[PDB]
């Protein structure tokens, strides 16, 4: 096989950050453009991250968990080679490719629980010192980011080439609606496991159009994933702090739209978290026993971020920061150096 020389040639190239605007303009600006493009860009982004995997020490590199995904990436890389020589125009050369993408998405579905079981066997084999933390944390933020960037291209392709929504993108994303959806769903999960559930106050704030409901251009899939996780905590927290009590304070969410920042605060009153312990809530390692950090990545992905400020003995605040503009909204891709 040539896979390591393939990795070699394509780890030369750089991932190409796309905007929302570009993602949309594919709308269709046609399959053949999407094909000719992706059959370069995927290899590039696969190659790039696979080059980084290979830079891990043998004590990590050797472990079952790693080699397994390292394998998947190869099998995937290879699958996309097949289409380098093939010319578009042929409606069947395009068809077989879409299939190829689907099979690859579905091959990679377990990356998360898998990487986890590698972390875990590391903590027990080698230990949980802070330096191990920074390394794991450095790498996985990048790995998992890279991972997201790839899913994004793949869904974009398959969902279009099978109109209001444009694949995983809503150009008219009513944010509050997504917020209810994530809440309702969390409420369901909460009630089920707890027989109660704090209510939800939402309040919009439209800087410019002081009155108008807040539409934005996003991948609502991603926005849900994040909101959902945040609620899960806001509820778990709110409940356990007040199980000996009667009255269950709601979960206030605020949505602010400014000149560039669309911000979402999820205030709970769950007896909060002392500052010392906050960094840890984003640590892949220090939260492996046998969430947020991934939700954080999803934010950073289109140039946003996700922060916690709690007040030990009151409650936590959790802000999702999104760029307000299709123009300022570009992929954050981990890149080689
Ligand atoms: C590891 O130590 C701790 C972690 C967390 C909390 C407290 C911790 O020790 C004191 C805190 C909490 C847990 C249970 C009940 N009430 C609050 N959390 C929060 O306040 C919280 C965290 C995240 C979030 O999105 C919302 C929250 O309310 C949970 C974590
Ligand atoms: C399972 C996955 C997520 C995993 C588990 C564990 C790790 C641990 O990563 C470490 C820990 C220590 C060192 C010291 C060193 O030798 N530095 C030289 C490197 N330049 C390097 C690395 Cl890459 C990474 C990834
Ligand atoms: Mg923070």
């Amino acid at each position: 096989g040539s896979a390591p020389k393939y990795i070699e040639h394509f780890s030369k190239f750089s991932p190409s950050p796309l905007s929302m605007k570009q993602f949309l303009d594919f709308g269709n600006a046609c399959e053949k453009t999407s094909f000719t493009f992706l059959r370069q860009e995927l290899p590039v982004r696969l190659a790039n991250i696979m080059k980084e995997i290979n830079l891990l020490p043998d004590r990590v590199l050797s472990t079952p968990s790693v080699q397994l995904v390292q394998s998947w990436y190869v099998q995937s890389l290879l699958d996309i080679m097949e289409f380098l020589d093939k010319d578009p125009e042929d409606h069947r050369t395009l068809s077989q490719f879409t299939d190829a993408l689907v099979t690859i998405r579905n091959r990679h579905n377990d990356v998360v629980p898998t990487m986890a079981q590698g972390v875990l066997e590391y903590k027990d084999t080698y230990g949980d010192d802070p330096v191990s933390n920074q390394n794991i944390q450095y790498f996985l933020d990048r790995f998992y980011l890279s991972r997201i960037s790839i899913r994004m291209l793949i869904n974009q392709h398959t969902l279009i080439f099978d109109p209001k929504h444009i694949g995983s993108i809503d150009p008219n994303c009513n944010v509050s609606e997504v917020v209810k959806d994530a809440y309702d769903m969390a409420k369901l999960l909460c009630d089920k496991y707890y027989m109660a559930s704090p209510d939800l106050e939402i309040q919009e704030i439209n800087a410019a159009n002081s009155k108008q409901p807040i539409h934005m251009v996003y991948v609502p899939s991603h926005l849900y994933h994040m909101l959902f996780e945040l609620f899960k905590n806001a509820m778990r927290a709110t409940v356990e702090s007040h199980e000996s009590s009667l009255i269950l304070p709601p979960i206030k969410v605020m949505v602010a739209l400014g000149e560039e920042d669309l911000s979402i605060k999820m205030s709970d009153r769950g007896g909060g978290v002392p500052l010392r312990k906050i960094e840890r809530l984003f640590s892949y390692m220090y939260s492996t026993a046998p969430g947020l950090p991934i939700s954080r990545l999803y934010a950073k992905y289109f140039q946003g971020d996700l922060q916690l400020f709690s007040m030990e003995g009151f409650g936590t605040d959790a802000v999702i920061y999104l760029k307000a503009l299709s123009t300022d909204s570009v992929e954050r891709l981990p890149v080689y150096n």
